[PDB]
RNA sequence: AAAAAA
């Protein structure tokens, strides 16, 4: 029932096409022959005209491939041959290829094309010297009665080297993508040419990807992303030695790495430098704007010699936040600048934390939250880059419930929780900015631990909203235990005091509770030894080794005055021996621990896997 | 600096090896030539005698290949050629392949071997017509001085096709496992033979596996296991279609599939049939053993016509349990039978639940727990099958905290919690039976829900022990919520009422809390519509589509009188349209939600991926 | 059985 096409080459010796045609036990249609525009193809024409009028064969000649002097003529022949294979709409069960005729290059390339595209059968035809001619014992010449005599007396062999399968993504391809130009067109004969050197690269890197996947098919689950498997021994080993923050090549590598952000405060981005001026000169009511005050930073701020406690750390960001973001224009420009910075950093997903109730003096906190989400959504729709028509960076909101040492803050906590619940129930579109969780931040001690806040978080847990808590910054492992088991937090922020309790670490690893580490905030607040030269060692390596889902974030960009790439670089700095594979593991942990739907999680996994650059 | 070995084929036309040896720039050593038996090789011998002493060329001729009449001699030549390539301790970096010489098939096989094994360079020679010969316009057959004359004025081309990479698995290999046989030996010439056509199959199915991986690479994240991506389009399409429990092929495949057990009761295995008698005839004191009475099973017990209550379900297993297992010999025999059943069922991991406090009359419950674990450990050590010296089935212990409608049961639950904590702190070896979690089992109601037990459970949360709870079988989603959030349960048992509340389902899916469903026990107790022909539909399909982590188990094997395979078949029956990919998803969910270390998780995942049978 | 099926 199959059409059973014939694909054959032709050289200076004609009559190979006709003998290849009458293969036993197979009726053929549309035999296609390839030549090199030196030899004549008349004999096959008269044979098929007199002995098989329903074959409608074609002859293809190759673009001034006169004779084999160099390499490039062979390469153009191979490319035109591959495009000629593609040009006929033929299934794998229809192609019958004979690697006979002409140069051995043509035969070997035909065998390679058959084994790559999965031809239905490959065969070689032989004839016996049964002709008198001018001198006896001659191969059968052009004339047709002698070739029929050679057939019916049994002087042909037809060795066939079995069927082939071929690549699955290269079985059909598309005969509209790779084109064949016809320099001269005439009745049942064409001379073709390929404008570009395209299919060679496609075949080469497809076979390369197959070889690399086969080479690293083992230990694939240990990889964080599937697409790392197509990286060869050299680049796999390149991703195994410890990171070198000094090298500009490593810095360029980290900068181009797609990144996932989870610990980000909207109120600590534009506090110093020109960004603060850009946010100040956008207010709707500049008359009542507070006077421009720049808080002084300690000497050597990004790498301070002496740690500073939390109160001065909060006071560093007094230039921005509640004092400045009351005006709608300032908040809108702050949101736009934050999105621009996130996209410039290469972040494919971020979760910005905001406290709209602190920005309500005449407009409601609901109005502030609506304005923030509207600014984020409009800036999302503005930047419609990336494949699939998806936003370049996807940002979700987390409401902040902040706690103070003294004063009135519980009413604020209740208001934030109710607003977060209502906002989560309001916006449910998957491809849009949403409120995905709540936070428990602020001053922490024995008397403001997580277990004092169960009763109002009962409503949030009933609603089914994600919860994250600040714990371990200024508290021992008891605070982390209260946050994990009495408040049921899904992610912990700055869990530096987790290593004291082995059982707590085992529990946090086993239930898959995420842990967020900000190297700049931890270094500036608690202080850590740099480059291996008593706060204790930075716990990133221990957390990774013990299996707990750890991630690196930025905390306050403006207060710390650096971005996520700088945080990753100094995370490598704090722990000697940290590897780029560990950075990819942190990326996978952040992707898996983030607050997003399963489909969006798969989309981000695919995007990050296919967006990893190469050394 | 490399050695630059050469591999060149020879036909009936000599003086191509001398032309292949001459290369513009490359210093060659140990030229190797492959030939049939009849054609002359003397000319290359004299050429390397008087022009290259330190070259030590070798000639190898195929034993039974002189003129090809069929494909068998081509195949034996193919195999012996691959064995000859492997027989030289050489790498790709110094391998130079020349395809000049012989049939078109030999050149094609030469290029295929070069591109598979990988070579530093593949090429071949072309000769312009230089010598006059006996008739008009010949080209050099012989006359090595004339060959040098053609060389120094340049009528030879040496078309340099290019370099190959080759598959990493077959770069080096070793000729010892794929050797050659020398039929005769004299000088540097040898006639060789290969016993079996084994390397051809190895290369063929290696390339086949590469094709399977390339075809399913895009959908790898959706696949439960990486090894499932090497199954071809036919087996993938077979797997995607819905399961048919009627077909014996499907039943055989489900039986052969490796399984993970998470819900098995040690007190409900040997209750009826010959297993009961086998347990009974092992007691240390048969005289004090109670009489033999079996409760009558309802009509059509495995598929009862009507739903049944829980009290008579408990009474149905009165032949085994506290009435029989208080004897140490009976308990040890029961553990041995349970392990043998688990191994026969194909289980590679199970967690058996026990209540040692119910088996203490003269011996402490600690003695019962120690005896049970010792029996399981000796069963493990006896059956040290499987690769890596790892036991065929790994069994962990989960203590049961029983709830009663009325009476004295809180002392028992306190005993069980303390015993579980002490047993967890006793045994800590990774590759051995351990007490890994606790249960909250027994009758429950509005006044016997989970949240009343928090004061009892905080200790087992402080010591770092996993907790699982029964809920949802005779109550609404409120018990599920209190178990998830007030007790921090990591797995829920029989959560059939979870579908009513969307918020709790989303919370359970987000937090990744495992859900264990037993189709036989649920069908018997609650009753459900079979084959789509009011308790509502069975929630397996809805749970899988919603993303919640669900598993299928056996509950009480003896009481239900069925195994894991029957449970999976009935799970398919209860949800028409259930596909085999959903079964693999269930196995992956059970693997991930099991209470075990990360290394054990990786080993279990890799062995389950490599242990899935094909259709 | 290299520039053109043994
Ligand atoms: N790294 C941190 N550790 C602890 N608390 C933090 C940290 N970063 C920010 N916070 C707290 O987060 C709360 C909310 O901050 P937000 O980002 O909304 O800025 P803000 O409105 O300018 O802050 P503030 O209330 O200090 O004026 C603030 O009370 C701040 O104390
Ligand atoms: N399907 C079920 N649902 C709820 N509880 C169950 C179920 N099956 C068993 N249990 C409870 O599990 C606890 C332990 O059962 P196990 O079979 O290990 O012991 P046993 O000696 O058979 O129990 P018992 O003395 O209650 O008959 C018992 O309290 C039983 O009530
Ligand atoms: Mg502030
Ligand atoms: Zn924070
Ligand atoms: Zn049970």
């Amino acid at each position: 029932n199959v059409q059973a096409h014939l694909f054959v080459s032709l050289g200076t010796a004609p009559a190979i096409v006709p003998e290849a045609f009458l293969l036993p036990g197979a009726r053929f249609v549309s035999v296609h022959v390839l030549t090199t525009e030196r030899p004549d193809v008349t004999l096959i024409r008269e044979f098929f005209r007199r002995h098989a009028p329903g074959v409608n064969l074609t002859i293809t000649r190759v673009a001034g491939f006169q004779d084999l002097k160099s390499e490039e003529d062979h390469f153009r022949f191979e490319e035109v041959m591959f495009r000629w294979f593609l040009a006929s709409r033929t299934g794998p069960e229809q192609r019958f290829v004979c690697l006979t005729g002409g140069f051995k290059t043509m035969s070997a390339a035909m065998q390679k094309a058959a084994t790559v595209l999965g031809a239905a059968e490959v065969f070689h035809v032989l004839a016996d010297d049964c002709c008198v001619g001018p001198q006896g014992r001659l191969m059968p010449p052009s004339t047709l009665e002698e070739i029929l005599w050679a057939r019916d007396q049994g002087h042909l062999h037809w060795i066939r080297l079995g069927p082939e399968r071929g690549w699955p993504q290269l079985r059909r391809i598309a005969p509209e993508q790779f084109p064949l130009q016809v320099v001269e067109e005439k009745g049942d004969e064409r001379r073709v040419q390929a404008e570009d050197r395209a299919f060679g690269t496609f075949l080469q890197d497809l076979l390369q990807r197959a070889s690399r996947i086969a080479g690293a098919w083992e230990m694939l689950p240990e990889l964080p992303f599937a697409d790392l498997a197509t990286w060869s021994e050299g680049e796999l080993a390149w991703l195994r030695e410890p990171l070198d923050p000094r090298a500009p090549a490593d810095q360029r590598w980290v900068a181009g790495l797609p990144k996932i952000e989870l610990h980000c405060h909207l109120g600590g981005f534009a506090t110093h430098g020109e960004l603060l001026r850009r946010v100040r000169n956008a207010a709707e009511n500049p008359g009542k704007l507070p006077p421009l005050e720049e808080p002084r930073l300690p000497e050597g701020w990004p790498l301070p010699a002496q740690p500073i406690p939390l109160a001065e750390y909060m006071k560093l960001g007094n230039a921005n936040g509640t004092a400045l973001l009351r005006d709608p224009g300032c908040l809108r420009e702050q949101c736009r600048l934050l999105y621009r910075h996130l996209v410039d950093q290469g972040v494919c997903y971020a979760e910005v934390r905001c406290s709209p109730a602190n920005y309500a003096e005449v407009r409601s906190p609901w109005d502030v939250l609506a304005d923030i989400r509207a600014a984020f959504q409009e800036c999302m729709e503005g930047a419609r880059t990336a494949p699939g028509g998806l936003p370049a960076c996807h940002v979700n909101l987390i409401l902040i419930a902040t706690r103070r040492a003294s004063g009135d803050y519980r009413a604020a906590i209740a208001r934030h929780l109710a607003l977060a619940v209502t906002a989560a129930e309001h916006w449910r579109d998957e491809n849009a900015c949403r409120v995905v969780g709540v936070d428990l931040a602020g001053y922490e001690d024995e008397k403001t631990r997580a277990h004092y806040f169960r009763e109002e978080f009962t409503a949030v847990h009933r609603c089914g909203l994600a919860v994250t808590v600040h714990a371990g910054e200024n508290d021992d492992a008891e605070g982390i235990w209260r946050a994990v088991f009495d408040l049921n937090a899904r992610r912990l922020g700055h869990a530096l005091s987790l290593g004291q309790s082995r059982e707590l670490l085992r529990s946090v690893a086993d239930r898959g509770i995420g842990v967020e580490l900000c190297p700049y905030a931890n270094l500036q607040i608690k202080g850590f030894r740099l480059d291996g030269s008593a706060p204790g060692p930075y716990p990133l390596l221990d957390y990774l080794r013990e299996g707990v889902r750890v991630t690196v974030n930025t905390d306050n960009i403006g207060i710390s005055a650096a971005s996520l790439t700088d945080n990753l670089l100094l995370a490598a700095r704090l722990c000697p021996g940290l590897t780029r594979l560990d950075l990819l593991h942190l990326q996978r942990h952040a992707l898996e621990t983030a607050f997003c739907t399963a489909t969006q999680r798969l989309t981000l996994l695919r995007r990050i896997s296919s967006g990893i650059p190469r050394p």
